[PDB]
């Protein structure tokens, strides 16, 4: 019900970076990648944005500075294709945490030799979206947007310079911790990210929320019936205040009453506020998901006949 009010509309693509032990990892067996047919269904109800993520490692191995893996960022290619040949937008996503091979990204000049590097492959398509890194976390404040800052400086350099760049807060990118949540620098996403710059003018803040307790995503339990809108509040007025939008890139609820209307509630907020929110992006869908409480994969995700519907 909740899609034309926005201006992007979709689900996480999640499979690419499964199995992060084994890096790089075997096709099969640790990961795969998405399944065009089930994406196909999902624009022609309407959905126009997948946000595909991906290991840093397996499209960049070694150092982040190094040439990419031609079968991997092949696979990235044929999937970003189906979806942006169709009109949709593909938002490709190092599913990482701030992390490369484990250790926490301290160096922005890494960071940007390896956004330089990825946006080079898509420069001319109009259709992507490059998403700096999903949910920093355990990280300083300042050194998450001095990331995010690289991450737009290496793009552009690329020479992609039609595509907009979602940047990612600290502390899991949480929006309702966007004003409280400090870093291991004291500092907030609130306090560090507004700096961020871009000679395209093109960056799409991208914050996520959870609905269980601790917002982890981890319990099928959702607070209360209006805990989805309610969170997104002081993010909400953060936003409006610094003259910035966002985009909602992940959410999710389980298939019960309260979780369904704090859904549907906090999809209306955003509705409600799409001068600062450009949209939201269900967690997730793909086929490696079994039964996922979350799962919206078309063939077996038990939140797909739910959730489905109130996404479209
Ligand atoms: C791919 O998606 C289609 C549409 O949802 C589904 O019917 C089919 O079973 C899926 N294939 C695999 C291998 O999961
Ligand atoms: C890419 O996808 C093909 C299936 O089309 C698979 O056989 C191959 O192993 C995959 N390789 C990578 C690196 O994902
Ligand atoms: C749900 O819980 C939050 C957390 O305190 C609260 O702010 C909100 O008002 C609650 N909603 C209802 C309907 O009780």
């Amino acid at each position: 019900k909740r899609n034309k009010k926005m201006r992007f509309a979709g689900v996480n693509e999640s499979g690419a970076e499964f199995g992060s032990d084994n890096i790089p990892g075997v096709y099969g067996t640790d990961y795969t990648w998405y399944n065009t047919t089930a994406m196909g269904e999902f624009i022609s109800q309407g959905m126009n944005i997948f946000r595909l993520n991906l290991l840093m490692e397996r499209l960049v191995p070694n150092t982040m500075t190094g040439p990419m893996n031609a079968d991997y960022l092949g696979n990235l290619t044929k999937d970003v294709n189906y979806v942006t040949d169709k009109g949709a937008y593909a938002m490709i996503t190092p599913h990482n945490y701030g992390r490369y091979y484990g250790n926490i990204i301290n160096s922005t000049s890494d960071f940007e030799a390896f956004w330089k590097t990825v946006a080079g492959a898509f420069k001319d398509n109009d259709l992507v979206m490059f998403d700096t890194n999903n949910e920093y976390y355990g990280m300083a404040g300042q050194l998450v947007a001095d990331l995010n800052q690289a991450a737009i400086n290496g793009i552009r350099a690329a020479g992609a310079t039609s595509q907009y760049v979602n940047v990612e807060g600290n502390s899991y990118t949480g929006a309702w911790t966007w004003t409280t949540a400090e870093g291991t620098d004291g500092l907030t996403n609130a306090q560090t990210m507004g700096n961020l710059t871009d000679p395209e003018d093109k960056i799409l803040y991208h914050m996520h929320q959870y609905l269980d307790s601790d917002g982890s995503g981890t319990s099928s339990t959702c607070v209360n019936s209006t805990i989805g809108a309610t969170r997104l509040m002081d993010a909400t007025a953060w936003l409006k205040s610094n003259n910035k939008i966002a985009i909602l890139g992940e959410y999710a609820g389980a298939v019960n009453s309260v979780c369904e209307e704090a859904v549907e509630g906090m999809l209306d907020y955003i509705d409600e506020n799409s001068d600062v929110w450009t949209g939201a992006i269900w967690w997730a869908a793909g086929p490696w998901w079994g039964d996922y409480m979350f799962s919206v994969e078309p063939d077996n995700g038990p939140a797909y006949s739910t959730y489905d519907p109130i996404i479209l």
